[PDB]
């Protein structure tokens, strides 16, 4: 029993890591194979990084001029291209710790583990949900940069996320690994503000399940709701509308659980128009919804990674 | 900017797991150079859990009766002893990928990371705090016995916890590696429960100093208090005595954000006093106390393992 947030273990990650040294501008690198991905604003000064063309600034670099380090090994650098907002170096020597991987854009509301890093070097690792207004709720400090978000399937890294920018509140923004932005962000240091975000339903839905799991039941009431009439009590609550495919998506804890989905909503709609009333579930004061269905029955099944 | 209950990167660990089963008990094993170490209680069958004789069930154990597996590959036991609560198994082959280590025996209130196993496989990762009474907050299913606790430092890891137990509430119980049980538990299947558990008061003020650094200053008071007349009101409220030794651990933060110690106390007597009134502290609606100064300096300064 008991429910954390969990991250993938990171170990087939770590030994991906690279720091790349453009001038004076150190950030992290991915090393996959014969390719290291990173940020393309490696090749800015600060004051570049206003304003920058990159495809300018880049035309005016040679392979030389990236310095890839692995722990004590440099990688020379025998070709570079920009893909997007991210650069990758193509090396002379490819990645023995290479895992079998995939590079996936994922859909607001999918959570996934970041492996924090410095200087090519990991300091920890925790889950994140991309926020309906395309963020994340990260802990990132200069020099994170280039730092990489996944989810583990079996054998497989699905790389998700690459850290670029850091947007006011204290939020942060990044790329696939295609290097297109999540939400309408630029890399370039200008104003620039998060949507105001959304909360994630069909994770608030999963997460009241674990509770049921674990044996924390107290908010379970008597009766049920449509989807229609849950609907419009969400979206006061600044909620995003559920889906029939959530709902079938949420059939796999509802059936362990005996407690059919619109039911599950009605005892929702009940904590948003009532409060906790001073309560919590599982440790928490607040609705969690950084939980996906996958995630609960994850958690609660003990799924593991090979 | 940000803050997160983040975990240290697992793949040092990852390397170490292996599985072990002994008759139809299949648990997690510690694999470091040529010994394996897990729970004695992998010997016995369900039955005899309500109130084993391990040193007699041991006593009728071969090597052979041991299978231990590390992914595809058995590893043939040569040996076997054992230490308290934990059975070391010495095997004919050293693991090449035991990385620097040691085994601490760790103090109540200090934090580790969780590397959740089944099957000699890894789930996830989360961060931990030592309890007061000598649980701690995890997620652990039937499988999970013998997922070690952990501490990085630079390249060294210290192992320090062990798991072995589920207790009422649903919070945990396990040994260090020399098989001591924290807390008074006992390895049998019988009535246990925790103590009441206090809040790590150090911990709380290292994580109000977090939230300064971050920014959410709304709960800094202009007042200051005595140590003396601090922990009268931390009495109260089942938090535990601030000791000297603590304000001058939390002397790097206050430092660093210019606070006095005691005026933060004085703050965090108002917070205990007053409740928060419907606001949070870096999202959160309750105080958190399983962040140690160190885990703050930590996360606040981009601390990294090599
Ligand atoms: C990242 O570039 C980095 O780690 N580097 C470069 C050498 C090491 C850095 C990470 C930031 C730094 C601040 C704390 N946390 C972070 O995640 N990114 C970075 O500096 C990006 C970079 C230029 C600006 N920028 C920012 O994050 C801006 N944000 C904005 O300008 C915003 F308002 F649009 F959000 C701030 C530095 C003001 C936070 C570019 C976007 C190219
Ligand atoms: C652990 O032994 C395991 O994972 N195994 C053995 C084959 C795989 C198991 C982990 C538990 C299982 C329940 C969910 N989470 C857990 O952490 N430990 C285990 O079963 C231990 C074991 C015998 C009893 N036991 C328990 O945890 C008991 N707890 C108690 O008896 C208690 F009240 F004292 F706390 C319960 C099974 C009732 C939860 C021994 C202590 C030797």
């Amino acid at each position: 029993s008991g429910f954390r947030k969990m991250a993938f273990p990171s170990g087939k990650v770590e030994g991906c890591m690279v720091q790349v040294t453009c001038g004076t501008t150190t950030l992290n690198g991915l090393w996959l194979d014969d390719v290291v991905y990173c940020p393309r604003h490696v090749i800015c000064t600060s004051e570049d990084m206003l304003n920058p063309n990159y495809e300018d600034l880049l035309i005016r670099k040679s392979n030389h001029n990236f310095l890839v380090q692995a722990g004590n090994v440099q990688l020379r650098v025998i070709g570079h291209s920009m893909q997007n907002c991210v650069l990758k170096l193509k090396v002379d020597t490819a990645n023995p710790k290479t895992p079998k991987y995939k590079f996936v854009r994922i859909q607001p509301g999918q959570t996934f583990s970041v492996l924090a890093c410095y200087n090519g070097s990991p300091s920890g690792v925790y889950q994140c949900a991309m926020r309906p207004n395309f963020t994340i709720k990260g802990s990132f400090l200069n020099g994170s940069c280039g730092s990489v978000g996944f989810n583990i399937d079996y054998d497989c890294v699905s790389f998700c996320y690459m850290h670029h920018m850091e947007l006011p509140t204290g939020v942060h923004a990044g790329t696939d690994l295609e290097g297109n932005f999540y939400g309408p962000f630029v890399d370039r240091q200008t104003a620039q503000a998060a949507g105001t975000d959304t909360t994630i339903t069909v994770n608030v839905l999963a997460w009241l399940y674990a509770a049921v799991i674990n044996g924390d039941r107290w908010f379970l009431n008597r009766f049920t709701t449509t989807l229609n009439d849950f609907n419009l009590v969400a979206m006061k609550y600044n909620y995003e509308p559920l889906t029939q495919d959530h709902v079938d998506i949420l059939g796999p804890l509802s059936a362990q659980t005996g407690i059919a989905v619109l039911d599950m909503c009605a005892s929702l709609k009940e904590l948003l128009q009532n409060g906790m009333n001073g309560r919590t579930i599982l440790g928490s004061a607040l609705l969690e919804d950084e939980f996906t269905p996958f995630d609960v029955v994850r958690q609660c099944s003990g799924v593991t990674f090979q």
